[PDB]
């Protein structure tokens, strides 16, 4: 399937353990899609000083169009000193590493992959 409907845990910054996917765009871009796959992503949302507080390069989900069954459609793109590998609409969060963090809530999407 083009698209894959996951349900993604959001986590609070200050808990997040392991703080981003890798060393250069083509890995995090990788690491990402493989724990989407997995089910072991999570969400950060974008707020006020919660960049600085995660790794480069990062990997944001972006709002692909204007919601099947609840479900956002959304697509990656990557991030690094300021170049974006990718174009796409709205930020929704920026993806990390889910290792049994406690979610604040879900965001139900459905995932260009």
């Amino acid at each position: 399937k083009t698209h894959v409907q996951l349900s993604l845990p959001v986590l609070q910054v200050r808990d997040v353990l392991v703080r981003g996917f890798g060393d250069s765009v083509e890995e995090v871009l990788s690491e990402a899609r493989q724990h989407l796959k997995d089910g072991t992503c999570g969400l950060v949302e974008v707020e006020k000083g919660v960049l600085p507080q995660l790794e480069q390069p990062y990997v944001f989900i972006k709002r692909s169009d204007a919601a099947p069954h609840g479900h956002v459609m959304v697509e990656l793109v990557a991030e690094l000193e300021g170049i974006q590998y990718g174009r796409s609409g709205e930020t929704l969060g920026v993806l990390v590493p889910h290792v049994g963090e406690i979610p604040v809530a879900y965001r139900k999407v459905l995932l260009r992959k």
